[PDB]
């Protein structure tokens, strides 16, 4: 019936009794007394000189009476005007070695506030429009950016910082999404994004509230302003111990809003930010007066960033399909396609992907089946992400027709204007401390270890962020290896295979600079020593897991001469039944072969020869063969060159399901034709170098440096549009666009790198996590 004494309570009430929880608005399902007791406006938000010392009046929003101290409902400057203290903003920076609470306190509290929009470089503007955020960035910790998760939207990014879990896994795959199985869609806008049913994996305050830790109610009716919502979070603080939260999150709109209407640059996001700093500034004056600004972990934390984008740079589909009322599109900044009716047999995704595949020159979208987007975007797996996909470029948009702003986002989250912000301000952080940029993948790791959590499995690496705390409650530890290699000597003579073709301590010290990859699964593999390259090869695959080489800056290529063009030479140490045989070649049309350890770089003309082993062939395209002789033959010693020496290890992925993961035997669904020689999804390499360049790479004595990618292998090269071209004009930019981290390549392989470094794990797995963008 009534809301006194009641109101922002915390635990939900069923029926038949009325609400007053802080989400009853959005439910209409607050009790009639609601708006009267709860959401009282009168006198603003803030104490002036006249108020201090009032008598209490409880029609006030806020109060400055004497006893507002004691219950915990003061003005969030009450102190500032009435006892002459100072603003949190104007005190000196001061470091906080431990957490100063009062008793009663089993934790430091952690404070989310999440900014919608909030694009990096907004903070280059700095104290002279946002004076708190500028204080909470230099006196704590933070980076020069985060990425966030494709698609670059609000809600698939929020509920990614809430998991840990990519889109794909936490079923938020974009604002606005059909499912399949339900028959339903979701919006921003309705009742259904209330349903349970399309949120998936483990938020943090599920994971807080089943470890016992208590959870500040996170959601807001955007009918209570935020001046309320501050108010409500510091009074909550108050509580007594056996009631009050260990972790809260506010959540602001801007600047997104402003970004859209104005665009990134405009001078009319001003006011917007100094809003979201005398917002921030309200929180941290309010923590202040409750003896808790030393005690709180303050997360100031964006989903991601802004670009200008007008209506007038905007591809339709109606220009490229001639069926248009055939086909529903998600539109904008990204394209995903379906049939626009169930129960139409002429709608073909082959034609559709063809007919948008490098008509115009100067096209502003490429059509993607969502199994070759590039693996690093982890936007696939899942039943809401249709087939048909469109990476957008940065500052256009996609429609389906002309008959369907100045800012937006979505775009492809290696994007720059895509990058959105993070500081860590607390006792837990460090003081005065830059760090790298990372994903926002990992902060729920993070912010388990921040309220002392155990995480749900989830898509972060657990360690990789140690270095942004003062005190780590996690310490990583490396898997254990599963599969134990066999090093099989010579027993098989040059005259028992049949296979239609027709033609170690040094090893070790320079080719596994890093040492040896371990197998996390169970499986039988053989280590095969060459002069030039070390490669474990796979019994069960016919081919390399991976394969080990390095090249010095001052290494020389070579041609493969033209009697060794076809050269295939069995392996004595590996048996005939478990190798490959040309014969499966000649015989598949489509299928073509190339060499991981490449011939074009062979230290001697008789090194060479080890090149052109069994052991070191791997299934191609033709169309792929261009793409792999080019990084091999020109760029491998391209990046030898500029960083002083490279190691390289490259292998095969096998991924058909498109899950991110290593496929096991029944997974695959291509083999070269009438054999068991399984055809790769993609190709990878990890291309290793020295921090200090100056330092060669197998002589490095502080930390490494490194990149990859996944290429994915393909029958055509349809994805470029320059294919045509020489590769000198297409391959590097294909590469770069599929770049990865070096964790996306051991879920896809199921092997572990960098396991004999001078380097401490933690520092590895950042090396691990870390993604070149090219920006
Ligand atoms: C990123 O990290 C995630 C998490 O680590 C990785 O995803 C995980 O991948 C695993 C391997 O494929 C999956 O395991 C399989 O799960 C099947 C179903 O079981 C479910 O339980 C899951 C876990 O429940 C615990 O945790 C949750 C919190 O997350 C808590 O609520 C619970 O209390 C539990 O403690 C749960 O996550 C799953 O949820 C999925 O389905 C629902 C729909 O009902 C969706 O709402 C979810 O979003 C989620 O969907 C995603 O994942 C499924 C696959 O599970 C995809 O199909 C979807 O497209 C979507 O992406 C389930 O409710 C098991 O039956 C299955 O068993 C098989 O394999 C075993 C051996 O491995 C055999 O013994 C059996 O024979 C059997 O065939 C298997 O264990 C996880 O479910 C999945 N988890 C999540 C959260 O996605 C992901 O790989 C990482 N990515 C990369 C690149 O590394
Ligand atoms: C229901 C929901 C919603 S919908 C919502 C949230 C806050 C305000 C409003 C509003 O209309 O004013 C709407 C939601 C949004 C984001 C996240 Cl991370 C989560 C969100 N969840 C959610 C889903 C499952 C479990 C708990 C919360
Ligand atoms: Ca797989
Ligand atoms: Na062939
Ligand atoms: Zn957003
Ligand atoms: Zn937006």
């Amino acid at each position: 019936g009534s809301c006194k004494g009641r109101c922002f309570e915390l635990q939900e009430v069923g029926p038949p009794d009325c609400r007053c929880d802080n989400l009853c608005k959005s439910y209409s399902s607050c009790c009639h007394d609601f708006d009267e007791l709860c959401l009282k406006t009168a006198r603003g938000w803030e104490c002036t000189k006249d108020r201090c010392g009032e008598v209490r009046n409880e029609e006030n929003a806020c109060h400055c009476s004497e006893d507002c101290l004691s219950r915990g409902d003061c003005c969030t400057n009450y102190q500032v005007v009435c006892k002459g203290e100072s603003h949190w903003v104007d005190d000196d920076c001061e470091e906080i070695k431990v957490p100063e609470c009062p008793a009663g306190f089993v934790r430091p509290p952690l404070i989310i506030f999440s900014v919608d929009g909030f694009r990096a470089s907004y903070m280059k503007k700095g104290s002279k429009v946002m004076p708190n955020i500028e204080k909470l960035r230099s006196c704590g910790t933070h980076a020069p950016y985060m990425r966030p998760v494709y698609p670059t939207k609000t809600f698939p990014n929020l509920y990614t910082l809430a998991t840990g879990l990519y889109p794909e896994s936490h079923g938020i795959v974009g604002n606005s999404m059909y499912d399949p199985v339900f028959d339903a869609s979701f919006h921003l806008r309705g009742r259904e994004k209330f349903n349970h049913r399309w949120w998936g994996g483990q938020p943090l305050w599920i994971t807080a509230t089943k470890q016992g830790v208590r959870a500040g109610t996170f959601f807001w009716s955007v009918s209570i302003p935020h001046e309320r919502r501050i108010l409500t979070i510091l009074q909550w603080l108050s509580l007594p111990d056996n009631e009050r939260p260990s972790v809260y999150a506010f959540y602001s709109e801007q600047p997104d809003f402003s970004g859209h209407k104005y665009g990134p640059f405009g001078p009319e996001m001003t006011n917007p930010l100094r809003e979201i700093d005398k917002t921030v500034g309200q929180l941290m004056d309010g923590l202040k007066q409750l003896r808790l600004h030393r005690c709180v972990n303050v997360i100031f934390v964006g989903d991601h960033g802004m670009e200008d984008v007008t209506c007038d740079r905007t591809e339709f589909l109606s220009n490229y399909l001639t069926n248009v009322d055939d086909i529903t599109l998600v539109p904008g900044t990204l394209g995903r396609i379906r049939a626009k009716s169930i129960n139409n047999s002429k709608y073909d995704p082959k034609t559709i992907i063809a007919a948008l595949t490098c008509k115009k020159p100067d096209q502003h979208f490429k059509p993607y089946m969502k199994q070759h987007l590039p693996k690093r975007l982890h936007y696939a797996n899942n039943r809401r992400i249709e087939d048909i996909h469109l990476l957008v470029d940065r500052r256009w948009h996609v429609a389906r027709k002309p008959l369907d702003f100045q800012g937006d986002h979505g775009f492809d989250n290696k994007v720059n204007s895509m990058q959105t912000v993070f500081v860590g301000y607390g006792p837990t952080f460090k003081y005065r401390t830059k760090v790298p940029p990372f994903e926002n993948i990992e902060l729920y790791n993070v912010m388990c270890d921040l309220l002392g959590l155990k995480p749900a499995p989830n898509n972060g690496t657990h360690g990789s962020l140690n270095h942004l705390l003062r005190t780590n409650t996690f310490r990583p530890t490396m898997p254990d290896e599963v599969s134990r290699p066999n090093y099989p000597g010579i027993m098989y003579l040059q005259s028992e295979f049949d296979l239609g073709c027709t033609c170690k301590g040094s090893t070790k010290e320079r080719h596994l600079l890093y040492g040896r990859p371990a197998v996390l699964y169970r499986t039988s593999y053989d280590i095969l020593y060459h002069t030039d390259f070390e490669s474990g090869y796979s019994e069960i695959f016919l081919m390399p897991l991976w394969t080990s080489y390095t090249i010095s800056k001052q290494a020389e290529v070579s041609s493969i001469p033209e009697h060794l063009t076809n050269c295939v030479r069995p392996d004595v140490r590996v048996s005939p039944g478990f190798s490959q045989n040309c014969l499966a070649y000649k015989n598949d049309k489509q299928m073509s072969y190339g060499f991981l350890f490449p011939p074009y770089l062979s230290s001697s003309p008789e090194a060479k020869y080890d090149a052109f082993l069994v052991t070191n062939m791997v299934p191609m395209y033709p169309a792929f063969k261009r793409v792999w002789a080019y990084f091999q033959r020109v760029l491998v010693k391209k990046y030898a060159s500029e960083r002083n020496g490279v190691n390289v290890i490259s292998g095969p992925i096998f991924d058909y399901n498109y899950d991110g993961l290593r496929d096991t035997e029944d997974e695959i669904k291509q083999y070269v034709e009438g054999s068991s020689i399984p055809v790769p999804t993609h190709y990878y390499s990890i291309i290793t170098s020295c921090l200090d360049f100056t330092q060669p790479a197998d002589k490095c004595d502080g930390p490494l440096s490194v990149s990859s990618f996944i290429l994915p292998h393909r029958p055509d090269n349809d994805e470029s549009c320059a294919s045509s071209e020489d590769e000198s004009k297409w391959v590097e930019e294909l590469m770069k666009m599929h770049t990865a981290r070096v964790r996306d390549i051991e879920h896809l392989t199921g092997l572990d790198f960098y396991r004999k470094t001078s380097r401490s794990y933690s520092e590895i797995l950042t090396l691990k996590t870390y993604l070149h963008t090219y920006e």
